[PDB]
């Protein structure tokens, strides 16, 4: 009674989590209208079945995430036992404030959207701010990419024991800090004021850029040379979600990278194409354990640390 | 402390009732983020204001509805008094049952999105199902285009009263019917053979106006239109309150025996007026504008009915 | 644990579903004190159960439905671990819009009383408008009565394969053109302006008035006419609820009926006693195994269009 | 901005709230479908107004609260400013908890029921116990018979300085008790045996009042009358908020020996006093309308109290 | 799949509770931060477990309510499968109405924080008034001391086939009444006026002081005084709920009572080292059985007039 | 229209903002019983009026949160028109994620408990986390004392200009940043090794300083102000928006270096301030009166930003 559904017709990491679980993707007509209205049917009965909806790898985030709420409604009314939605980059997380501004937390609606559509748990991977998961009632599950990272750095980069784990921003202190205590190694922060300054010390030493998500890469791509500059060695960069929109790709393709890697939270395969110092990390295992667990009734905790 | 603002790029209605107000459109930035995301600003105060947010007319209605959305959120934790969404076509009302199939009713999601977002009261125009009102627990006005349509009818069809209003479907059946009686005409339906179609009621000889909410891909219309021909019929015409007109519909239609297809102002159709010659439409900003008025000042809108 | 309860001294289709079940109904106390308040208490402990409630078919409405919803109240609060309301003709179904008038849409209003009272599921048969779904954010099953209609029609009208299937209103259309075209008969439509017109050819043929409902028959008896008028050779009338309230069935009683056939989703028993052109087609059977599926957590989509 | 509705057929107390604030009744439609469905509409626009709808007194229980939670609805979807309901005597109020069995609460329900109809504020008279107001989430005004009962007493029974106020049964003994306080005079209370009824405090060679939040069969206040007379009471009264009377009530009290019984305006009696002369009614007809004027105006309700 | 936490460091009632059960406590963190914040952490998971928290016996309300909400919320977000709040004592339930007074209605409130905070179901012993039940949407369990304590006269009690059950006030008439009933007893009521009156016969009987209970005892010792006075052989008083703040313990100490007997919904140990008129009632095993029906879906009715 | 109330026995900063105003605080009874429940009583009518509710300063978290709670409530269901609650120093607002462990997101269930009781809308001070804003869905205005750190600093220490705003911890990287943007100077930051302190950043021959949203034991920031020391800063001052300063704070301060401490009003500091010397308070009574003000009159409270 697990039921896997994926979004539109990027099956790639739901067809992997599927895989994994010993199942197939359960039957999903998915597409738009003429007027672009999202259409969804499901295929087959999910009555009293313990549902998962994996977003969809579109690119088109408000298609991807009307399509993942109708998804929701149509099991929820359709009687499912229960519905998670397995969001493995949650769509607007980066307006998760107002910012001394007159804006919306459009991260906060989401939430509420997903809420109102009938979902009873989330699983995510790398929350922009762990406090997005206070902005359900329902229980959410924050993956984490760190095992994974900790684990691709201590088997690709020789010098990881005498490497500087580097925050691109001010808000990324944290994750850096944490990663470079584990690791036993410093840390170093960059900080945008229309110029950079970088506190710590990187001078004779392997350089690696940590972030949550890269998206137009403006800032690893400017960061990566600063850090140059100061004397690192070379540098990397390390990001679960890599959004790469815009030049992107044009930007890491002319930076003084060494490799940038990310997860296969959002479809890679394109983008890598036309792109060669992008490596990918599979976190389809993590994700696949997670609604294993989720659907047992075992520790999810397992996972925060720990890579299977 | 009124105020009226527009979604994203299509202004052109929001300016008509922000005119017809003696207003100007709030600013706003409407855009979206670099990966796709809707980016919205509110430029100005809006503590204590009964707001207005029209929904825009740019074509790709999953950034339209967020776009929306985001507006009401930002105004409701801005401290607006109230927030009214006015949604001229409202989006996913299509899909408002499950008609036999394990389906969403992706209107009633909308609607709990609407509500969940901040919307206290909504606007719009003959709503594809008039239970669809039923979704919300917020008071909804649903304008007709009707009263409009029937002028327009009296005033363009010299024939109008020895004519048939024909609905294009089966469902259509109640809306046509309607407008027969209120112009003590005949009525008569098209139905496809679950295709071949099949016509109840009588058309030869006369002018049949095909009348429906809405007509998107054209092609239910468009072979009505020839069944109605081959039935002996004078001239056909094609009324709808909302054109949305996508995929090969301007090219149907042209290809079509249409006398004159009429829209209403709901959907931008400017652009489509261009390349489609026998398209006409009824300017419905006043409908609209008069509700708002009449919504914010307490005063009657059933008159507009 | 399931458990079958029944509304008021109306047993009837309630103890039909048990039968089928293998149940017997559940003990309720349920009349009604000296003011007339309804008085509900539940004979047995409901803890963990999976709970239905039948609607009762005493004829006041109001009475019925507050009981109803006394029912699932004191259900929900002695820790039942489901409650569906079991309600085969709902109630306020005709006011589910405003209708261009100052009105209520007390279709909207029962549905979230029911939600409020504690409702988890919804069972019901041939909703007045399938957007009533849509009025409820809980899970509703509306079963159809076609598939039994069909079968009724297939074996008692010998002429079927030539009849035409009639619409007594503009309402109605989209369930007629659907039961034409299944049957691959013709079709008609009857709109009521004080004067009634029809669309559609019935001559020499044997016509069906096909509505979810007739109540005070004031409509029916006149198509009938209307249809005999225009040559039919002979019309029977199939809803799916009969109301029968008024002057109904002195109306039936003299009309051009070969019959009228309704559902028992409301008692039938003493309107037939007067009325002898009245047939019941029993449903019991499809809402026992609608909640026998219910249950299960097996497929209720079966049943909207085969006859168990 | 103020408008009073009344319930169906009675409209003798929503009439004289009507009187004291210089209104007419708001014109609505209250009737039965056939089939005995509730009918309502709505006759004039309530758009931004502040609505207060008076519950009617047409005896069916479930047909009045149904009543109700429609014109609630359907001034709330009209787009009223605030609806409050106003009921005299509460729906469901002695099933206010389990008791032991496995039973509803279904006065708590009533509260869901009527917050989810769309009522933004409830007025009411004696609550039968006064933790109902907590089965809302919003305003509840409890409006209290007491100073009028306390008036009655002192205006009409002679002998009331050195009278007992006796409650009829265990649960009544808080509100006899702050009766009997007001006046500086003696309580006792009345138990059946679970049935043989036993009295605890002194009644001999006084004047008895039996004092109630409502009496319904009137069974428990006829024997508690016998049962005050055995002990040497003087003369018995009966002075009850709610006048209910139903099943063989009439009978019984025509049949008892009370000297009168006293209710208020909460339900109508005119019908019942017709038939029973020992009745006399308290018109509190000046506190729901006081209630409702200092409700809309912000004013202090507590007064009334 | 049952999981039993304990709120700080006031085991004593719960961990009978759990040893009645054949469980352990579950690992909690339950302390206060240095700015007094209650802090809270769930040392083991509790992922699709049914989860009792019992509300800890420390004194400050306070800070006891808002460990067990942070508890619950704790829990809830963790994807417990069910969370019910087990409170002996309810709090702030004496703040149950405005009382023509434009006060809060605490236990209101109190209701609706619980809820709030993710309660499933809440678990207490007598209510202070039973409506409170009604302040939930969630099912409330108000289970009743009364079986334990007519036990306890019955054994305890020589003359109780000739005592009077008195009420301290006019609130407690229906429960003396109905703990008289089932004795074949007499019961008086006190009411205070700065004046006591006593109502019914206490003369040459053992007089029983009977209310859900005692605080500053200031009305119970004057009950005391007054019922001799009235010519009663002997006073007890039997309360369910010992709170015995203020100067209770040197009143009692003071007073005309035979004893004083409370149950052990709140701690007593201390309070009985300073005060030997009081005994104590074990009701951890109503309260463990309770549990237990609730968890294995069986009657805790049984539990109202049986003693376990 | 407007009432400002006061919990419990801190009135200090109350008084100020109703001074600020022209107002008297509200009569309002609050204290405790016997057996430590928290005891509210509104002292006067609230119906239809504006209500601001300003937290306590009793430093008992739990009793000073039930006590807003109940506040909220009574005045809610006395039917006050509308209930801020003022709110300087947002209690848990530390637990506002789960950080790896099986932990509540207390401020999610503040938010849930103060929008159950009844709050329409929140005005705070410096949120921990600015994310906290979104655990609600009512507004929040969340003001900020940075434009008063600003002028302090600027104003008070002469070597402003070459100066370095050093962060205690990883954490309060956006904060210090933000505020050596503002007066153009560096920034540096400390973090604990998971304990030895690490700096990144130039201190040497400058004056630093500590900024942080809040200071409790003090330990992070006399332990980062050693770190400073020892890497050859000037002289290091502490700048923290609420001075908790729980347990051995006040002790650990003056063992400490710092030329100054300096926090806000958002926490009573005169008893602290007398046992400490190098204690400076920034008066927010009148950020806060503004706020009220401005949103009481629609006016915007962006411009206290
Ligand atoms: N999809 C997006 N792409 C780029 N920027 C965004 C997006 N969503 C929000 N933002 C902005 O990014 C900033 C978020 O700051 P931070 O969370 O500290 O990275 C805000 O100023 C937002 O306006
Ligand atoms: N945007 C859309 N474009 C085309 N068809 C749709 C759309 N939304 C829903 N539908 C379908 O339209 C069909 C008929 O709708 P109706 O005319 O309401 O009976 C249903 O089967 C829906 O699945
Ligand atoms: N119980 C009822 N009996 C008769 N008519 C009703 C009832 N409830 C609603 N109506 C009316 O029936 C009409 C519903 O239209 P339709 O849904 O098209 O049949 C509305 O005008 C209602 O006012
Ligand atoms: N309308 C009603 N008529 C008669 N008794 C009722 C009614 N509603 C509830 N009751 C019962 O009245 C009994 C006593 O109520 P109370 O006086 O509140 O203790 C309870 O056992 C209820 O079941
Ligand atoms: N914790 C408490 N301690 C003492 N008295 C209280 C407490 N909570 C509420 N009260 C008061 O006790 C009375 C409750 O009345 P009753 O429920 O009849 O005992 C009210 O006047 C309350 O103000
Ligand atoms: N009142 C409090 N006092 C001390 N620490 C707290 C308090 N509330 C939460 N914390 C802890 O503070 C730590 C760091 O919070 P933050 O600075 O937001 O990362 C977390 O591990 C929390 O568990």
């Amino acid at each position: 009674n697990i039921k896997i559904f994926s979004g539109s017709s990027h099956q790639d990491l739901s067809q992997k989590i599927a895989d994994r679980l010993g199942l197939e993707l359960g039957k999903v007509v998915t597409k738009k209208f003429s007027n672009q209205e999202t259409c969804v049917e499901i295929g087959e009965s999910v009555r009293g079945e313990d549902v998962y909806i994996v977003q969809s790898g579109c690119g088109e985030i408000n298609d991807n995430l009307m399509e993942l709420l109708i998804m929701i409604n149509a099991c929820k009314i359709a009687s499912a036992s229960r519905v998670t939605a397995v969001i493995p980059c949650f769509p607007y997380a980066r307006q998760d404030k107002k910012d001394k501004s007159r804006a919306p937390i459009s991260a906060k609606l989401v939430a509420n959207m997903l809420s109102v559509a009938g979902a009873d748990h989330i699983i995510t991977m790398d929350l922009h701010a762990s406090q997005i998961q206070g902005f359900f009632d329902i229980p959410v599950d924050n993956l984490y990419a760190e095992p994974a990272v900790l684990k691709w750095i201590r088997e690709n980069i020789s010098e990881w024991r005498n490497c500087t784990i580097v925050s691109p921003d001010a808000g990324g202190a944290k994750r850096v800090t944490s990663i470079a205590d584990r690791l036993n190694v410093d840390f170093a922060l960059i900080h945008k004021e229309d110029r950079m300054v970088l506190v710590g010390d990187v001078k004779d030493r392997v350089a690696i850029l940590v972030d949550d998500m890269a998206d137009t890469c403006g800032t690893i791509c400017h960061a990566a040379d600063k850090l140059l500059s100061a004397g690192a060695t070379r540098v990397y960069a390390i990001l679960t979600h890599g959004i790469f929109s815009g030049p992107a790709i044009s930007r890491i393709n002319n930076a003084c990278f060494e490799a940038v890697v990310v997860t296969n939270t959002i479809p890679q395969e394109d983008k890598m194409k036309h792109c060669s110092k992008i490596q990918v990390i599979d976190i389809s295992m993590i994700l696949a354990e997670a609604i294993r667990r989720t659907h047992n009734g075992e520790s999810v905790s397992y996972l925060f640390s720990h890579v299977p």
